[PDB]
């Protein structure tokens, strides 16, 4: 059985788990606990970190002995899984669209990552301002690109829908007014959540006990 | 002829231009000037920005009427060009390696972007400290991954070599001592610089007049 390793948070790994939930692929979830403040012990991870034969030892990792793969870096993992499960473009035209949206999703995600784990309120309010200021335009551009489509490239769901859904879900939880009346993207969120594999995952206890972030975060550190 | 549009800086578009220089592809370079301090007018860009039919209007863009493509997002552009010019993985094994390194290059790039365009000396010296503390390890990990190889997947160069070269070149110019744990990465820089198409591009006056960053930057704003 393949193994996915990560913290006990939604975090970076969320789009991967949604992809795996949608496809129904069996895998073992290996979870690493973070101890309480102020020491935030991560000893479980450090005990395996160097012992797993990883090139770039980090979480998440994806290992599948049978297929002979060992992968770190969320986007490399999710693209690997997309190719395996047929959740990629079936023409260059689709691939271009997927990859443009993919970079937009990554930018949103990495800006939020920096905001959520800000050191002091100073740093946090600075990035919050950036988010509230720049993101509305980016969500409008995404809505305009999605149009009347069900998913990014149209009728068929692809891996980027999971990346986009994840970061929009985080933003909705961070500041609802970014999307409260943002109608098309709300329908998009609803549509992807209603897919049976994702619905089953989101209604499971394992998901409901996951905070968005690790406990030291300024946002999302608890359920 | 395809068109590549960008500011008059190396910036995010450097790896694309290197890839195009290696492959010899003919293209028109459309450049947008930045007005002087303190307003940094970008009116040249705004005059075309909405008129180009781009989904996510931004710089860089790549347009090729004949092929019917219109692309923004640096990484989507470079992957498009990689597939066209055969600079991608030939197996899932190679692609996994390429994509792990790709994400590393992007992380380095986006961290440098935030440092280089810091608001004040305070913010700049804070982010400089983070780079001088975290980056040596990241360069060691990259060196270890490259091993005795010529390029990331071995004897054949691929698109990510251009992405990695570009960000290592910026780092070398930002803080040379960073490459004290990697003689191997300096060899990698030299090796790619020595390819005929790259040598021709880097010795051209068009490249020599390009600063790394736009003029408002704390680092790399002049030639
Ligand atoms: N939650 C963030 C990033 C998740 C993540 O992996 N963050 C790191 C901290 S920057 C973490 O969980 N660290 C756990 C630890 O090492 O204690 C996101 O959704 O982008
Ligand atoms: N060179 C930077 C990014 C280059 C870039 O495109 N920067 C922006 C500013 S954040 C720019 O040139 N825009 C022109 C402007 O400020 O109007 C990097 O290392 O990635």
């Amino acid at each position: 059985a393949p193994i996915l390793g990560y913290w006990k948070i939604r975090g970076l790994c969320d789009p991967i788990r949604l992809l795996l939930a949608h496809t129904g692929q069996e895998y073992e979830m290996k979870e690493y606990s973070i101890g309480p403040e102020p020491g935030y012990d991560i000893s479980e991870w450090l005990d395996e970190k160097f012992n797993l034969g990883l090139d770039f030892p980090n979480l998440p990792y994806y290992i599948d002995k049978d297929e002979g793969v060992k992968i770190t870096q969320t986007v490399a993992i999710i693209r690997y899984l997309a190719r395996k499960h047929g959740l990629v473009g079936e023409s260059d035209e689709e691939t271009i669209k997927i990859e443009m949206v993919e970079q937009q999703a990554i930018e949103l995600t990495l800006t939020c990552k920096r905001a959520f784990y800000s050191k002091d309120d100073d740093q946090f309010n600075q990035l919050k301002e950036e988010i509230l200021t720049s993101f509305p335009r980016k969500l409008i551009d995404l809505a305009k690109f999605l149009g009347e489509n069900q998913y990014i490239i149209g009728d068929r769901i692809t891996y980027v829908d999971f990346m986009l859904w994840s970061i929009l879900d985080y933003l909705r939880l961070f500041e609802e007014s970014l999307f409260d009346e943002a109608s098309s993207l709300k329908d998009y969120l609803t549509r992807i959540e209603s897919l049976p594999g994702i619905e089953k995952y989101r209604s499971s206890d394992d998901f409901k006990r996951l905070p968005i972030t690790a406990p030291m975060a300024k946002f999302g550190g608890s359920i």
